[PDB]
């Protein structure tokens, strides 16, 4: 009899750490979108430089949650404040566990009275599901899954498209496209553009200190509002932006997208990993990385932890505040930027090219370098010690760097070199994506988040 | 008035070598197959060590090619012998121009009586659509381009799927399929064999010293076909290959893919270049690479240049006989493999994370690293001359080595050492897949094709 859920998963299949690790889920894909449109650097250097078309419309779950108690369903699990929340304002939802410990994240938009959508990866999405089903929840929900990861061309739908227009002269194209000036509202306030004479909303964004937009739509008039700021931007040097460089985005941003949600432990979640699909991100999912614990509560992270402490507003009744308000939040560790040594890099690659070695080390793509769907490298002090984990890493063709987002104990000061562990013992996990390898300690200096160049 | 043809491009758009060395096309893609189902490494090493389903079906033009004069416009267009060819047999069919230059190659497979099928790249589909056109052929003809480069989520649609099964363990995994003993035939001969109760047509293949099949049937019972073939596959540790290792197979086999269609310049080719559409291959495409003419026959090779010469037999009327017959085949170019030296590619790797150079040298993608449809990078003896062209570059994890295909002159031996000069000029052409770069030359040692380590 085969397991139906995760519960069953882990009844039946021995350490949950070694089971992630050692997963057969292959790569987190970034689907459908062409990998590149022009090249990725090209593409990276023109978010700073230029402008860019971000394709928003694949990699995302989306959630559309609609009814009377759709703001009580949020309110019940998020640790935002819900106070003085309107419609056409956006927040970034982040559920804990009535353990303190994050599930994961997403944007949730409240689009008009007792109208709501959730957009971000698959596991705040199931978390939401399952309290609207089991919670008693006047509440009615549409989820409209990400794209597949490898569609080999069949046709792939969406309700909605989802562009972003970023860089220095995103605004610039924004007002072309609009027919005029457009106010620049504060940060994640909704309103509505023009393009191409429809109107389409917006969410007010930014990057790198120039202001930008989110815009979506009805999936139908996709080709039409793509094309539309193709041609406007030309004059400004706008390109469209590919799957390959896509990602990459977030190491100078700096939102760690891959928390592992902390659901696999604790009495109190037992009845959400009975709800759980066997097959879900949950089950089916990787870990992938340095880090090794025969605890898989070890590879938690509370809010604090990854930036989102100064949501937590202890105003409103919601899972896991009591653990929270437990929380000492000046102890715990803190988000950091990890500046890659690029000596240490060049070896790395060097390796690839040794026809006499017995092995190489972990081979690090560019621009992105993970291979799991939860990435979880050991970063070290000078003494050997563990002292942080290292969550997303890749490479800026902006920085000419190689950078990794990361937690580190708090009392680690802004320039310290530490060092952070790539590549997986004993030759590596059976993840179809790792190929046989050795270890490496990668120095790597703690940097601010968002990136800034930082000395030794 | 915009042009409409080939001829009216030239006119109107100065110098060739510069439009073609600045086009704006971008990179030349295997389309619609995943990029990776495991990793590009574990694939390309299961070629050699266990078996790989390779995906074909999507990158190819195919022409269906009926009628009374089908095998007459073959023979007329072709070097190779027509003599004694009936059904069941396939041949790669290789036309030059009435100035003995390769236009292009591909599989040309005889089905059944006045039943043809070719298989390859779009300049020799092009140059047999126009034959069949314009020369007063009994012929009818079906063209069914390969899939669209970035699909975007659009359905695709072939007439035909094509697989390969190659590796050491594939004629242990066709016979599987089969049900019973296969008798391996002779090479390009064609059978049939049984694939989950359906009759499947077979080309008989192979590489690496391992024998294998290529397969075929129509689009609609692909993943009926597919499907079996992963599951009868598992025992001995077939896999599938991705859109990024396969290309790179052909450094290891030593087919180049991408002679330059010689059809620029000469009299006797104005008709068909006025033929030939203003959005086509021959318009629209790049050169990218070191080697730099203003003159683009500069560009051309003849058969004998890329291995061709043993198909080249003077017992049939053909375009180019004369001057085929005029060339001295002893004092020809030859095709050879150059196997990149380590220590430079690991420079060319380290200068991406150097954070104080000025300029960085070309990035060199992995498992292949070609940036346009035509590659032409310039290889040098020690003196500083050109003497040769370097045309297919990339990486083999089975060799742990970089490799090109080249044709070189005569006279150097096996085990030379040249150099290859990877990237282009003053900074780089405006091609879209090139980002600003300065240039270097890598030490390439001269080997055998298909390729094999060579000392120095």
């Amino acid at each position: 009899s085969a397991p139906t859920n995760l519960e069953q998963v882990l009844a039946a299949g021995g350490n949950t750490v070694e089971m992630l690790r050692n997963s057969q889920i292959g790569a987190y894909v970034y689907p459908v979108v062409a990998p590149e449109f022009s090249n990725w650097r090209t593409e990276q250097w023109a978010w700073r430089n230029s402008a860019v078309l971000f394709d928003q419309t694949h990699h995302m779950v989306d959630l559309y949650i609609r009814g009377k108690d759709a703001l009580k369903l949020l309110s019940d699990t998020m640790i935002n404040s819900p106070k003085g929340w309107e419609p056409n304002k956006a927040k970034q939802y982040v559920p804990v566990t009535p353990y303190g410990h994050v599930i994961g994240d997403g944007i949730i938009f409240y689009l008009a009275e007792e109208e709501f959508v959730y957009v971000g990866r698959a596991p705040a999405a199931n978390w939401l599901m399952y309290h609207a089903q089991t919670g008693g929840y006047n509440v009615d929900i549409v989820h409209d899954d990400r794209s597949p990861s490898r569609p080999m061309g069949k046709p792939v739908q969406r309700i909605s498209w989802r562009f972003q227009i970023q860089g220095p002269k995103a605004w610039d194209v924004i007002e072309k496209l609009h027919g005029g000036t457009l106010e620049k509202l504060k940060f994640f306030n909704m309103a509505e553009m023009n393009i191409a004479g429809m109107k389409i909303r917006t969410l007010r964004h930014g990057m790198a200190g120039a202001p930008g937009l989110e815009i979506w739509g009805p999936y139908e008039t996709q080709e039409k509002a793509r094309n539309a700021i193709l041609e406007a931007g030309k004059e400004f040097g706008l390109i469209p932006v590919g799957s390959r460089a896509y990602p990459s985005n977030t190491l100078e941003s700096g939102w760690i997208p891959s928390p592992l949600p902390a659901i696999y432990t604790g009495d109190k979640l037992k009845a959400y990993r009975e709800w759980l699909p066997a097959n879900s991100y949950e089950a089916s999912g990787a870990i992938g990385g340095s880090f090794v614990s025969s605890n898989i509560e070890d590879y938690y992270v509370n809010p604090y932890e990854i930036g989102y402490g100064p949501f937590v507003k202890f105003d409103h009744d919601f899972i896991g505040r009591d653990a929270l308000e437990a929380i000492d939040p000046a102890t715990q560790r803190k988000k950091v930027t990890l500046a890659w040594n690029g000596d240490d890099m060049a070896k790395i690659y060097a390796s690839l090219f040794d026809t006499e070695a017995d092995a190489h080390y972990k081979f690090f793509d560019l621009p992105l370098a993970n291979y799991a769907n939860t990435n979880a490298d050991a970063v070290l002090d000078a003494a050997g010690n563990v002292v942080g984990m290292s969550m997303f890493t890749g490479y800026s063709y902006n920085e000419k760097r190689a950078l990794s987002l990361a937690t580190i104990d708090h009392e680690i000061p802004v320039g310290t070199e530490l060092t952070v562990l790539w590549g997986e013992e004993n030759g590596g996990t059976r993840k179809t994506t790792v190929e046989p390898h050795k270890q490496m300690a990668v120095r790597a200096v703690v940097s601010p988040v968002p990136y800034s160049v930082t000395a030794r």
